[PDB]
Parts: C-alpha cells; structure tokens; sequence
C-alpha cells in the first residue's frame, strides 16, 4: 500500500498525459515520490525516420498535497513527440507518456495528436454501434493479420495485414475479377453479416517488431501490453506516422460502423510486456505489486501484476477505458486476467462508462474478461469467479468450466462433449444456462468454446478425433465443429468465436501459437471455398441470433432442457415477442456416428438447419414430438406455427462498381463490393499507390447510403 496518501487526494486530477488546443497544451503526472518530472519532446516517432529531433526540455512542477506533476506551454505542439525522465530514488528512467493517446514505433515515444484533426472523411457524423441488449453481439475474435495475409486472400498486397483490409472494397478469392463468387476480406463479413468483431489485442504490444513487416517470423498474438491508450502501429500502412494508425483505425472503424457491425478490443490491463515498462519507469514500486521490495509477484504470467488495488492505477485503467469509447468508438473491452485486478476497480471502470455520454449509452458498451488468474495472485480480492457477486452485473467472465466441457482439456487429445465424451454433457447443459459460474446477468457469461489460446477448434476436432493437422474434408469431422457453433450462438450470454472457426481455421495441431508461422497463422481463405456450407451453416445461426431476442436479452431468459446427459444436449427458449419465431429448439449431437431420436419442447417446429446449411430459409417442416440429431449434426428447430413472424427482408445487397481509370478509359481494376441495403458506399484510391504516376481525378458519386440491388461508380486511380 504504497502511497494511498497522494493518492486519495490527486485521484480528482484531470489533464493527466497532454491535452491539445490550438495555443497551448498541458501536461499532468503523477509521482510523489521523484525528486523531479522533466518533460522532453522529439519530432517522431523513432530515430529511423527524417530529423527525429528532441526540441527541449522542461521541469514540471509538484503539486504538494496531490503530488501531481504538471507542465504548461504556450505555441502548437501538434504532432510533436515528448517522453517524461521520472527521477525516482536518484535513479532517472525514461517513461514514454503513461498516458500515451498517440505512439512512435513500437511505444518507444509519444506524441501530441490533435485528436479530432485525424478523423477520415465522414467521421464526424460516425455512430458507435452499440447494442441495446448485451447479448446480440455474436464476437467474432479475429487477429487482424490473420484474416488479412493469406496470398489467396483477394486483398490487395498493400491492404494485406493492415486494418485497410477491412476497407478494401471488394475482394474474391485469390483476387480474380470473375464469378469467383468467394468473396473475401471485408466483403465476406458483410455476407456472412458478423455483427460483431473483436480484434485481437490492437493496442500496441511490444512482441512484433514494428521496424520491420510482419510475417512467419515478426509475428504475435499481442500480449505484451506497451501502452494502453493507442493502436498497434505495425497494423498500419505507416507505423512511423501517428495519426495513420489512427485514421485507418478510425476508417476500419468506420468502415465496420458502416457495415453496422461492432468493433470490440481487447485490452490487457492485468500485466504488462516488461517490468521495466514506464509504470515501473514512473512510480517504481507503486504500479506492481510486489511480495518484497527486492521481488515481484507473478500471479498472471511474466512477472508481475498491476497494482489494481492501488488508486493511481485504478483511475488509469477508468479514464482509459473511457478514452478508447470516448474517441475510437470501441463498443466493448475484453480483459485478460481480471483474476489480477481488483474487483473495487472493474467496479469503477464500468460505473465510469455509464457516465461518459450525457443519454447513457455508455451503458451499452460490452465489457467482460477472462476472471482466472495466471499464478499466484499476490492479494486477497481478485476478480474471480466465485467473487464474481461483487462485480457489476454488466462485466463479464470467461466460462472455462463450460468450454472445457464442450470440447475437453484446451490442449489434451482428451475428448470433450463435441467428440462424444458424454461424460461432459451435464456440465455443457447447465453452461448453456448461463450460470456456469454464479452470475448475475447474461453480460456476464462469455459463453466460449475456443481461442487463440491453445488447440484453435478444428485443430483439436481433429487432434482429439485422433489424427494430426490433415485439412481433412471428413464429413465427420467437418460436421463436427458445426457441433460448437449450434452451442455457442444459442448459448445465452455473449457467444464468441475464433476467427474463421466457421471455415475450420486450421493451425495445424499447433497449441501455443502465439508466435508461429504465418503458415501456421494465416486464413487460408481457400477454405473457405473447401468449408463453404460450413460458413453459409454459421451465416445461418447469426440470421436465426439476431432475429431472436431471447438469444439476446440483456436479462437472463432461461432455457428449459429435454436432454442434459449422454450424447445428446437439447434445450428450448422461450420469447412473447409477435413478431419473432417463438419458441426455439436446438440439439447438438456428441455421437460422430449415431443417430438418436430426441423428445423436444413443443408439438409443432420447423427445421431452420440440418447441420449441412442454416438461416432463415425453412430447410425443412417437422412434426410430433421427436426430432432426429443425425451424427454430428447440430439443428435448429422453432416454432412452426410462427416461423412467419419474421418478415425480414432479404438483405438486399447493394454494389460499388470500382472502375479505376488513370487515362485513356480502359479498366485498371473491377472490385465489386457486395455492401448491404444500409451502410454506405464509401470508396477509396489504394491501388496506384506504393510509387506511380497512373492517378485520376476520381470523378463519381464516391459515397453515400447503399440502395440495395444498385451499382455506384467511382474512376478512382
């Protein structure tokens, strides 16, 4: 309890990190125990770029009775870069900013963004797209560069493995202008109409070298948190510029607010990359904990844990977490390890959001995490599962015991539910309740079945059926990871789902991934084409999700069950609503090969998947009080007499029809971009681009509202 005195007062401090205006800016931190802050400010992000120059140095002032250091300057610093020196203990270390909006490479140094100056075109008029239940999100995990990089990936080579890729207008598999009717990149998420994506962890991470591309060796997961508060710079065309990370963020943004689709972070507050790591820099001995002055605690994974419990954390996480929706629009945070951080903080973070916009919808934004701990968690409140009473009821957890249920160990060939071990089935059928754990609403329970962490499903599908890394088209196995996703999106709390889990992602049988080849970690979109129906199945779930509020409450609905037991888990919902299906069944089969006959909730249903397609199509009336879960097969069955009542129109895609142009007419390329009834046709001029002279004036309608089945045209290039 290093300094609770300094701590309690300064906690109301505001202007912490630099605020910007057009005259001045301000600089406030916190050290109570340097003898001096000295600001120190650069012009980039790095030494590697042009110039790079310090411009000067600057002693803030100690604030006594809250310890607050803070500086004041006169002139337009925009875009300049600055570092604190933190002289604590006569030892002097070099800080980055603590609070760090914008970033040099890799985090090395900041710099003042004129914050709404990076803002794209039509930005100002963006939305967030929050949702009014928790539970309509559908989060589909995917790390960016994965998606991105395959060579089949019809994204264009500059667009491949940056956030452009989610802005790239149109794309088909290995990037034929054809009836190559896979659709790839972003256009595929507007098909299979994902609803929901979380990035893997964006903010910047310190375990890829920025310096250099990104590839089978400059690769990772991201969890190595460096600064909190800006995005990953190797994701951009230009990790050197700040703002460039920004806007594309914002465009990627932008370009899934478009689509309508969330965008959710993962933030990674409970440890940080390095224990040299500015916290330490700043207030060495205050930000982790530590069992002795001499040694950190490890209770989560690389030696040390953040300071939770301790107020000057507690506000940076609050007024963080706040940036990120305040600016970025992110619509929820996902924490690893809330296991390490106090409850008495996650408290507060949610109570900070509800707070942030003047109508509320703060409120809406989703957060959750993972609640175990990585080690022994050096105190005593910790935000666990069995604590979990004491959270808010709209931060939400992680729910182990029902993945490990459905699919087994995350690693172990040990067969779980989905592979037939029945074994596990009581322990699935409770987890679709929800209430794996006590919880207090269904944004609690991150109904999950998968990961980037260990055994991505397809390659323990495979691994725990018995048979390493085969791309197998088994009809078996195949149809067995349809298993998870008839679970997981009819599960009640926020489903999730590792990126392309849909096509049978496969990483080889490779469990720690978090670093291997691009081989290993790449969307081979090719499998998508391989495992279609598979995906157009998963589209389908989503169509019958959306449609159905009590899959999506923001209370808890309940299931009742017909079967808990065994090799079969069948489970109903209930709904009032006139203008939805009614009641829905769904059956997941653990048997790879048998066929039972099950007993189900209700006289009357209509089949709406098979385990072969899905969505809202009937695929087939059914009667009596039995249905049939052949062999893998995950089905889905509502409410015959009112299947009707969902009078959706089809989602009438719209069209751009890009025809760049340089001179002399001619095509230089046809993307098609499949864009739904909605969003808009925003377009761009990203192909002549790395060095040319091939350029236009871009004549056309270049943005607007979507119209459905209409082609805008636009000669960019």
């Amino acid at each position: 309890n290093y300094l609770e005195s300094y701590a309690s007062k300064a906690y109301n401090e505001s202007g912490l990190g630099s605020v910007y205006s057009k005259t001045s800016t301000t600089w406030k931190t916190w050290s109570p125990d340097a003898s001096s802050v000295k600001l120190k400010l650069y012009t980039t992000g790095s030494d590697n770029e042009a110039g790079a120059s310090a411009i000067g140095t600057y002693d803030m002032k100690k604030d006594s009775s809250t310890g607050v250091w803070s500086l004041n300057l006169s002139g337009d610093y925009k875009n300049k870069y600055y570092t604190y020196l933190v002289t604590v203990n006569g030892t002097t270390k070099e800080t980055q900013d603590v609070y760090s909006q914008a970033v040099g490479v890799n985090g090395n140094r900041t710099m003042v963004v004129d914050l709404d100056s990076t803002d794209p075109s039509g930005w100002s008029d963006d939305k967030h797209v929050l949702f009014n239940s928790a539970s309509e999100a559908a989060v589909w995990e995917v790390h960016v560069r994965d998606f991105s990089v395959s060579k089949n990936s019809g994204v264009s080579e500059d667009n491949k493995g940056k956030y452009l890729a989610f802005a790239e207008g149109g794309t088909t598999l290995n990037s034929d202008t054809s009836s190559s009717a896979v659709s790839t990149g972003i256009d595929y998420l507007v098909e299979q109409g994902i609803n929901c994506v979380q990035l893997m962890p964006v903010y910047d991470y310190g375990s890829v070298k920025e310096d250099v591309a990104s590839s089978s060796s400059n690769r990772n997961w991201g969890y190595d948190p460096v600064n909190y508060n800006a995005p990953e710079g190797s994701y951009s065309t230009n990790p050197y510029d700040g703002n460039t990370r920004i806007t594309e963020f914002k465009q990627m943004i932008q370009a899934l607010h478009d689509r309508g689709i969330s965008v959710v972070m993962d933030v990674v507050y409970n440890h940080t990359f390095s224990n040299d790591s500015c916290f330490n820099r700043t207030v060495p001995g205050y930000y982790y904990r530590m069992h002795s002055s001499s040694a950190y605690s490890n209770g989560s994974g690389c030696g040390n844990e953040t300071a939770s419990d301790k107020l000057m954390y507690r506000k940076y996480m609050i007024e963080s977490v706040k940036y990120w929706a305040e600016e970025y629009h992110i619509d929820g945070f996902r924490f690893d390890l809330m296991g390490i951080h106090d409850i008495t903080t996650m408290n507060d973070i949610r109570s900070a959001l509800d707070g942030l916009y003047s109508d509320g919808s703060g409120k809406k934004i989703l957060m959750y995490g993972e609640p175990w701990t990585g080690g022994s968690v050096a105190i005593s409140d910790g935000c666990s599962q069995s604590k979990a009473g004491s959270l808010n009821p709209r931060v939400g957890m992680f729910c182990d015991s029902y993945r490990d249920a459905i699919k087994g160990s995350t690693d172990g060939s040990d067969k779980g539910f989905v592979q037939g071990n029945t074994d596990k089935a009581g322990t699935v059928a409770n987890g679709v309740t929800g209430k794996g754990f006590s919880a207090q609403a269904p944004s609690q329970t991150i109904a999950y079945a998968d990961a980037h962490d260990n055994l991505i499903l397809w390659d323990k599908i495979v691994k725990s059926n018995g048979s390493s890394s085969w791309n197998s088209t088994s009809s078996s196995l195949r149809g067995q990871v349809k298993k998870v996703m008839g679970l997981l999106l009819t599960s009640q709390g926020i489903p999730f789902m590792t990126a392309g889990s849909e096509f049978c992602r496969t990483k080889q049988g490779d469990t720690n991934s978090y670093k291997s080849s691009d081989a290993i970690n790449e969307i081979d979109w090719s499998r998508v084409k391989t495992y279609s129906d598979v995906a157009a199945y998963y589209k389908g779930l989503l169509e019958i999700r959306e449609n159905y509020s009590p899959m999506k409450s923001s209370t808890f609905n309940t299931p009742s069950f017909q079967s808990t037991h065994g090799d079969v888990v069948a489970y109903t919902y209930s709904n009032n609503k006139s203008n939805e299906w009614g009641k829905v069944c769904v059956l997941v089969n653990a048997s790879s090969t048998n066929d039972w006959p099950i007993t189900l909730d209700g006289s009357g249903w209509t089949v709406v998947a098979d385990g072969t397609t899905a969505g809202l199509k009937s695929l087939g009336t059914v009667s009596g009080n039995t249905y049939t879960v052949p062999a893998n097969s995950a089905c889905v069955l509502v409410q015959s007499s009112t299947f009707n009542n969902l009078k959706v129109s089809e989602k009438t895609f719209g069209t751009v029809t890009i025809k760049h142009i340089d001179d002399s007419g001619n095509v230089l390329k046809t993307s098609t971009a499949k864009y739904a009834d909605g969003t808009t046709y925003r377009t761009y001029p990203d192909t002549t681009i790395l060095y040319d002279y091939a350029l236009k004036d871009t004549q056309g309608v270049t943005s607007g509202t979507v119209t459905g089945g209409k082609n805008y045209n636009v000669t960019y290039v």
